[PDB]
């Protein structure tokens, strides 16, 4: 079972991790550098030891793809994961006093579709400015699948001062061999309790989507971690989760033929056979 | 638990055993695996591989060249370090449409992205003083003032500058980490020529970690090497089979011979490698 690599990482950190203070003031147990491999072949790695917020995964990805940097746009679909980092108080603490609530700055959506464009605000029109990395990845996969440069990068040093949160998913790399598409994510910072399960699902989903558009089979998702950490108030909750036996991963079916990445809608996806254990409350450190 | 040269030899064995055939840009052909990670301790030793002699002069000189912000291959070539000459040659540059550039102008690669990320590239000899983001000095400053930061990153991958690069960076980014007065480094290498590139590259980022540790008053911890497309070129199979027959020897030490306050002030004569006793050099063709 693929899920055993996630649970193995949690237990590796519980026992070898080092105490480390953090930006949030909460404290963490932390390890630097880990890697896990999840198969996408006839299965989809949505964790079963706790229910992962699939609606959030799907809507957050559609939002990235659209190029949005407005947390209220996501919040109005019922997904509140970016609300704390886009709030008035949070934005004021970084010194963005005149920024509208929900304006996260030039984060993923903007960097993926408009890398290098000049950010103004979340409502501006950026059509045709900057580099559309997402569409370039798709185009390269179709014409030169052997390419070792199929990368999408959200980390933009010049824009960091304007971001409410510098991207945790600094970059991802695609790989093709034998008509099978794989993806590796470099995650610089991983909240192992709250974020990583959700982050795994997102990139697996992105890989299914791209595979669908390019006529390829999904292969592997490789998850690479920089600072992999467990917040101190997640230790007891993760201990509960580790008592649970994984159930089989579900499958993902895409329900119509879709030609452009921008045409996918929430209704085109169906998770089949997902039957997780209950959610576990893990407070978000902000 | 293996923390030295055996991880590297193990990756080689794994690609020879389970690697898939994959064609590549250079027309040589490879055996390839996607996604690998190894961890090299830097604690009282320096990971210069011993089953073949690694080109230490080239490692050192290339790192000093990156640090000073250069993207001119002639500056290495002038020192007898030829590792960038095929990608900086007149013919290679012209083959990519760069007929007006001077030979050796690799474009806005590491030196430029590390010291001036976001500046508008003109040519290799332009004055970029005060332009773009000095990522390297920022890394060093964050390490001194906020060692717990999970954002201590230097990124060479610049999508806007890609069309101008002779070769897009293989070392897309690196991340630093501090705990218990120890500095570690992780490298994301999108593409690793396991025979020729990877030993030399491990040594590069181990050396950068020692230099930064020295400037910040920290001890070197680990170097974590992460690979995207880890590949053995088909014409490196014979040389690698010879290498896998040889027993690893203890790693050397690295000594910094003087107290140096700024990263820019390091010179080649400040570094001494001690007790390096490798098996001979093995020649391996460079795929262009
Ligand atoms: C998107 C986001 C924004 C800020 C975050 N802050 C912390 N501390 N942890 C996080 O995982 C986190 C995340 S991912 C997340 C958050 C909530 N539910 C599932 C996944
Ligand atoms: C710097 C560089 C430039 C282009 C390259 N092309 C191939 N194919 N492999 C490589 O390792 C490579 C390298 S690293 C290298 C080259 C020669 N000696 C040791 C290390
Ligand atoms: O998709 C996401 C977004 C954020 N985080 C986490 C990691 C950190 O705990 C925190 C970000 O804080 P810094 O690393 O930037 O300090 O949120 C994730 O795990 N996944
Ligand atoms: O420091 C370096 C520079 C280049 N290469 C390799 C990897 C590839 O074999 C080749 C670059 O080719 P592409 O991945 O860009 O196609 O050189 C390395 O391994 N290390």
């Amino acid at each position: 079972h693929g899920e055993l690599q996630y649970l193995g990482q949690i237990q590796h950190i519980l026992r070898c991790g080092v105490r480390k203070d953090d930006r949030t003031g909460t404290g963490t147990l932390s390890v630097f550098g880990m890697q896990a491999r999840y198969s996408l072949r006839d299965e989809f790695p949505l964790l079963t030891t706790k229910r992962v917020f699939w609606k959030g995964v799907l809507e957050e990805l559609l939002w990235f793809i659209k190029g949005s940097t407005n947390a209220k746009e996501l919040s109005s679909k019922g997904v509140k994961i970016w609300d704390a980092n886009g709030s008035r108080d949070f934005l004021d603490s970084l010194g963005f006093s005149t920024r509208e609530e929900g304006d996260l700055g030039p984060v993923y959506g903007f960097q993926w579709r408009h890398f290098g464009a000049e950010y103004r605000d979340m409502e501006s029109d950026y059509s045709g400015q900057g580099v559309d990395q997402l569409q370039r990845v798709i185009d390269t996969i179709k014409t030169n699948p052997d390419d070792r440069r199929i990368i999408m990068c959200a980390w933009n040093p010049r824009d960091l001062p304007l971001m409410a949160l510098p991207p945790c998913h600094a970059l991802c790399q695609f790989y093709v061999v034998n008509s099978e598409l794989s993806c590796q994510l470099y995650q610089r910072s991983g909240d192992m309790g709250l974020g990583v399960p959700f982050n795994i699902a997102s990139y697996a989903l992105l890989t299914y989507m791209i595979a669908h558009i390019t006529g390829l089979k999904p292969g592997d998702f490789i998850h690479t971690l920089g600072d992999a950490h467990i917040y101190l108030n997640h230790i007891e909750p993760l201990k509960i989760q580790l008592q649970r036996e994984p159930r089989p991963f579900p499958k993902l079916r895409i329900l119509r033929k879709v030609e452009k990445i921008d045409d996918f809608k929430a209704e085109d996806f169906q998770i089949e056979g997902y039957n997780p254990h209950p959610t576990i409350k893990m407070e978000m450190a902000v």
